[PDB]
C-alpha cells in the first residue's frame, strides 16, 4: 500500500477500536469520542477534561441528531483536524 | 503521533506532492489529480487510462467548477474513497 492507502486503512481502524467499545459497535458515543481525542489526538487538540468540551465537541459533528459519531460523521470531523493542522502552519 | 496524526499528515504531504506539480501549487489539476490515484490509489481505484474517466473524476469532486480540486474538495475524495474501502468489506 501507498501512503495514502495506510492511512486511509488507519481512519478505518481507529474509528472502529473506539466505535466497538460500548453500544453501537460503528459508533462513537460521547465516552468513546472523548478517549479518541485524548488517546489518539493528543498533539493535535487539547486534552478534554470537561463535560462542556465533550458535549460540545459531539453537538458540532453529530449532524444527524443521534447523539453519536457515525463513520460519515467522523469522517468530516478527520476532515475538520486535518484541515486545522494544515492552516496552522503558514506555507 | 499516534497512527490517526500519522494519517492525517499524510494526507496532506501526498495532496502538497501532488499539487504542487503545475499551476497552482495548492491545487490538482487534472493530470495531476490523474497521477495520484495511478500511483497512490493504486490497490483502491482502479487506474484510469481514458480521458473521460479524468474528466468524470473532476467533475464529480470539483464543488467550485473552477476544474481543479483544492484541500476541502480533496478531503472529500479522500472520504469517499474511504467510505468504499469501509464498506467494499462486510462486517
Ligand atoms: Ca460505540
Ligand atoms: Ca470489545
Ligand atoms: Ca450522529
Ligand atoms: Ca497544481
Ligand atoms: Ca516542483
Ligand atoms: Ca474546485
Ligand atoms: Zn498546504
Ligand atoms: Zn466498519
Amino acid at each position: 500500500m501507498s501512503e495514502l492507502e495506510k492511512a486511509m486503512v488507519a481512519l478505518i481502524d481507529v474509528f472502529h477500536q473506539y466505535s466497538g467499545r460500548e453500544g453501537d459497535k460503528h459508533k462513537l458515543k460521547k465516552s468513546e469520542l472523548k478517549e479518541l481525542i485524548n488517546n489518539e489526538l493528543s498533539h493535535f487538540l487539547e486534552e478534554i477534561k470537561e463535560q462542556e468540551v465533550v458535549d460540545k465537541v459531539m453537538e458540532t459533528l453529530d449532524n444527524d441528531g443521534d447523539g453519536e459519531c457515525d463513520f460519515q460523521e467522523f469522517m468530516a470531523f478527520v476532515a475538520m483536524v486535518t484541515t486545522a493542522c494544515h492552516e496552522f502552519f503558514e506555507h
